[PDB]
């Protein structure tokens, strides 16, 4: 009710859905209705697909450099409208302006810029077979792909998913989280203004698994779409360790997939470490995310808050020691918002629920260990295997330890800057591996292998 | 009957299954029971997994070049035993020895040889972030992976799947098709004899879907078409007929990539049919162990029954039966699963034999009037595995092939498939560097390591 | 006298050369003096080099993406000034405005845009050696490199050499051809306006081979790129060729830029049975070539680049006649009207040529096509290959097998089937460029302008045999 | 006189030179003549080239896997003949059998084995231009290339140069150092025995610069492969025992005859005394001796002229008042008098203007330089015309990382030394791994691109 009703984006313009049904997007800072948002119907999905199939033909028919300049123009518009997009994202997600202004759009534009540069670097192979025959391969666009948005980093993930897809000559239909639909629409406007052909990037808003499900079932849509340990070794700089543990747990109010929510500390260092974390947590600046001085906002929604409070209650019941936080923040204007205080449990155990399960809120679990191998064994003892980190002054030891840790992303004496080829939100590494940029593009193309026979054809018949 | 009971292969040796159950593998040339074969139980899966987990650590702890040398030793053994493995494959599958001796083991050994030489090249990336920080990557083995066998090219596909997986430092648990389980056990023996550590290549036999599911569900286990052939009016028709015949009757039509929808221009239909007929009439159907045979029985009696059902459907929908169309029962052939080479013509796009994959020796000939129409109809299908054109014109050959929607494309030939695709049959004698490297990457995972050497910054 | 004296370009501005010596650049269309141009001394080379050393440090300190942003701004400016730069190129080279306005700056900007986009992809390798030890690599700028220009595509080649050198983080000192020095200086201004730091692209003009020698001799110049690539490239027209397409290709392959192109197909092989029909088709096309004032956009064939080059070409034409080649058309200087004041040679075709003729054996770099008859395919290929040169080759045929088979048998690096003239980006030849670059060709080129630094780290114990 | 006169190896066989001239190769351990060796003439170079041209065509006509298998067969023969080849290399070079038996042939064969595996991984590209035109590229062999040998790692360098050249489908004409020509010929026989076609690897021996020049001049030779004062900076927080082990290894391995040797050793003033005592103790237990004895780890220099050159440099250091810490003379006791033995030598309190500091010596002579601060050390380290390798020793890896950024050498070591990159034809210890886009990249340098544009549409002409 703050903004006019949000409509579907198909064919370079907004169009009315065919379901007559809507949902609300709520500012988590105050419970205010930001906008009513239209639910795409199945008919509307078909409409987006046909728009996208035709649009993709125009896009693919352009030269590589033509596509590249168009995407580079979208980058420009993104950087000009950075503060405006951030403010909108802050309203929708609850994330502090200090985060959204310096991370979400910035890194998003950066990856779009990066991929735009690789568009003219997509080529195939030639393979000699014999004097009278050879093979050449062509990399062709998939056609139409679908992208499913995240609620923690809406615009960043929209950029992360659409950039390689569009760069590889595909159209994308994007469905943002129902929790956070606003910036995705803004993104689509920007693509259109930058010269991206109609239907190349359509946005379908929808709730529950339905709109996502229709994209999945549609035969013309070619493609679709942690409890990380932090081990503090005995020779760690404890100030660095506490800064890392705090950043790893409370940035974006703990709503990051790669968060280091299981913090292993050696028995001999437990007392000092707890005191240092305590000190850092007490000076966290929780507040209204529209205040530039806030560095810790409310959670993304009320139902998520209730879920986090459920986990915290689980931690108390299971006899984890509560070091700080542990409740909803309700004084002042906070009581109308979805605020959970930065929470830390210690003396945890591996069978505890707060330790086994992803919480996706500001809840750190501190676990005590006695020897190095034990800690690594326990760090690995999980279903997930997303990220891991070690803190130590001995790099030979760190080197040894990361060989033994079963995780795709490993941090040594830092945390949070995730590999550039991974569609996970938060800090992103300001540099990409050539092969990962090119391998990612390669995922959005299919290979055709053409064998040319120049000689006689042999038949056994 | 012919051979002793076949056991499970776990840990560098044969071991007893714990199901108390067996199935038979049958010689399709004469219907004799080749062997009773043990069924793996769920506990036998668990046993194979623990063996594999431990074997993989020994394997992965070796250098890439150490593994490569071992794999090359298996290559050397495979070439020595080529003829013997070929004859066994012919017993189990019915495929002519002339094929098995020159294709199945030769190309499988080739691909093992290829990955052994390529793997030590693989390195990681290093990426500076700023003066005090950098990230690097390394590719690591997945761990234990599962391989599911094909019935049409049992040992070739066993080699095609195990080669990159083993080269990349994984263990594989392999489950051959219940129709054709014999050669996969021989391959396991050969890996062991080559020096592959115990547990690195285990084989579990099983009937139906159960063993497959058990592998799929295991938490420690990490991981057809209706292809069109378009004959353009400027084609050499003799070459076209050669291509169409090979594309339909090699391995008795049991190839995934077969050109089972043959488009011919209306003005050339009559002459093309006569040329196909001349070639079909000299096909040498017979005992597949006889080196002079070039067309054997189908792989099994149930598969024969399914093909005969499709042939019945063709007649029912009034396709014109040009030749073949029945089981061959003369003399000793009536004891085998022999279906004559079969050609239907005057076919239409909506016919069941045209829409559905038969996996038997049934060619469908379709008439077109113009080139755009032939391309449109060729593309009008859910499948998209392979396609080919026959023409002598430079522009038309490339133009047409680029408009066809298939991943494997042939100009003026048929049948030799890219070496990076686990498709049985003839293989291209050449591999793209990127294709080879990419296949290897499917059997590895990337670990990214970021090191901060300076101060760490925090917003809190 | 048309333009003011042209100075050296060092440190983001024009500075005086230390000698008082100058040379002239001449408009080949009318013999007029376009400008006096200063000749650099050895001291100016030192000056330019010291400037380059320092500019390069500032340039290299930026990230690859920051460099690429700046180079993209240069691209934007080049597009803005396309017509102005083309007009100037036409004055200096005598090439038709229709060519310069659509080819020279357009493709040069294209290649700058390509390398700008490609360079931020470059990463290094990490190679584990054992549990406790690894080595990693990094690519680094060479430092200061030099480039030597060509007279036939001055600005296009200046862009071709400076684009990957600069993208990779180096500085370049460029010496354009003394025949055509004007546009290189304009390029230098444009790099500066775009934000390329002072000293990163310096231009030194000079006569003869001395400036080139001083650049080579300097110890702080890491690499020098000379190209200012001989060819006597064959075009084989097979009997099943479309003869109209073949005639079109042959004339484009011989008379574009008035025949002053490294890759030209100056030996045209025709089957004996088709010689007369093919000649008639070439002659028809040659007769409608619009030779004239290059400033007129309607002109498609200009004068040669200089009077001396014209005399050299006329010398070859005299040789062809003396050796009894049959003259099909042209064969003389064009002197009617104002053309007498310019360096104009008529489009010339000899036929009944023989492999031992001088015009067949030697590169002419002028508008002189040699037509040779053959009797079979193996003979054509053998004779096409029988030459010291191995630059380009082309075939015209409608048959799928013959097209690829003949090309596979031809010993040349640049090959064309049923076309001519669009050359690979990785080749520093002027003219039409292919609208697409192989990923590997691009990175390989970038790598020529970098060096590998290799760092091995030992985290564990060190072993000594002593 | 130990062996019969060595002839040229052209076209898979030994043939007589047409120069009428020979030179001698001398065993530096005892002064014995090993062999008279024929000098190739300009006419022999031509003969070798025409043999190479024809052989290369046979080699390139084979399938990629055929070439791969032949090169692998050569690897197996090299493993079989390791000890025999090592003994011969020891005779010719004076390098201890302990080195030659475990390093030279082992690592050479390792590199050939590596490249043999990549033969089938050579391929080109396809480049779309527009719907109606595309380009495909073919990687073809250059043809005939030349390799120039080095005297300090004869067989290893022969292997290092010939392996990618042959794997890429070229023929190579190889010219070993006149100081050490014997093993190159043995390698040539091994290639032939493995099935390499006649002419694909020819060997021409010669003295002076004649053969190398004639090869460079020859119009059918597409490429010639020819083969400083590297600093070792010991930071104040270095483990001095590690520092001393590295310094000693970096200076005295192969009797100091390695290209990448860290002959300028920078030590902080606060650590000079302790460091000197640690170097002294290690140097004193070096086992100088007959290189045929397995217990020897330090042999004579490669030749008598080289010894005299080294002794001249040692005289320069004394004359310029460098402080002699140890060694500093020819070892002449007993049998050693008949050989070319120079004691492991250490100068300290050196200065940057000293000849022994500024010039490369290629002998067992360490120059120790004192410094006061880290940036000064790094500056002085970079202040050399050369810029091959550098190393740092420190316990602070953050510091080491910063320092390698500032050091200008392209081969850098942190807390180690000696193992050079596996793409650089520099003898010695080698890194037991190669990054793909360098092995595969090196192969590319031995091929050229043929680019084929296919036009499927109308051809436009402005005329
Ligand atoms: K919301
Ligand atoms: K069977
Ligand atoms: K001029
Ligand atoms: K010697």
């Amino acid at each position: 009710a703050r903004f006019e009703e949000q409509k579907l984006y198909i064919g370079g313009r907004y169009v009315e859905a065919s379901s007559g049904a809507t949902f609300e997007t709520i500012n988590p800072a105050n419970g205010e209705v930001l906008a009513k948002v239209q639910r795409a119907s199945r008919e509307d999905v078909e409409r987006a697909v046909q728009s996208a199939v035709e649009g993709q033909k125009v896009w693919a028919a352009m030269t590589a450099m033509q596509r590249s300049r168009i995407l580079r123009r979208a980058v420009d518009i993104l950087r000009e409208r950075n503060d405006e997009l951030a403010a909108l994202e802050t309203l929708d997600t609850g994330k502090p302006l200090a985060e959204t202004r310096s991370v979400d759009i910035v890194t998003g534009a950066d990856v779009l810029e990066y991929y735009a540069g690789l568009v003219p670097a997509i080529s195939g192979e030639q393979i000699p077979l014999r004097e009278t025959s050879f093979v050449y391969t062509r990399r062709e666009p998939l056609g139409v792909v679908a992208g499913i948005g995240a609620w923690n980093y809406p615009v960043q993930i929209a950029l992360w998913k659409s950039a390689p897809a569009l760069a590889a000559g595909n159209a994308m239909i994007f469905k943002p989280s129902e929790v956070t639909p606003l910036t995705a629409l803004k993104l689509a406007e920007i693509y259109t203004e930058a010269g991206v052909p109609d239907g190349v990037f359509n946005v379908l808003t929808g709730s529950g698994r339905e709109v996502g499900q229709w994209l999945t079932e549609h035969p013309l849509i070619e493609k679709i779409s942690g409890k990380s340990p932090l081990i503090i070794f005995p020779d760690a700089d404890l100030d660095r360790a506490a800064d890392i543990a705090v950043m790893a747990n409370f940035f974006s109010s703990g709503q990051v997939c790669t968060n280091g929510t299981r913090v292993f500390i050696h028995r001999s260092q437990q007392a000092r470490f707890e005191a240092k974390v305590l000190e850092r947590v007490q000076r966290i600046r929780l507040g209204d995310p529209q205040d530039e001085n806030t560095n810790f906002g409310p959670l993304v929604s009320f139902p998520h808050m209730e879920s986090v409070l459920g986990y915290i209650e689980s931690g108390k019941a299971q006899k984890a020691r509560l070091l700080c936080g542990g409740e909803r923040v309700t004084d002042g204007a906070f009581g109308k918002g979805a605020y959970v205080a930065p929470t830390v449990f210690t003396d945890c155990r591996d069978d505890m629920t707060i330790v086994r399960e992803e919480i996706f809120g500001p809840v750190m679990s501190i676990l005590v260990y006695d020897d190095e191998d034990e800690a690594i064994r326990r760090a690995n003892d999980t279903e997930y295997g997303l990220a891991a980190g070690v803190v130590t002054q001995d790099l030979a030891r760190a080197h040894r330890a990361i060989h033994r840790l079963e995780a795709g992303i490993c941090w040594i004496n830092t945390w949070g800057e995730s590999p550039a080829e991974m569609p996970v939100g938060g800090y992103k590494q300001s540099g990409v591996g050539r092969e990962n940029g090119l391998t990612t593009l390669a995922h959005y193309t299919r290979i055709k292998s053409v064998q040319v026979e120049l000689g006689d054809y042999a038949s056994v018949f």
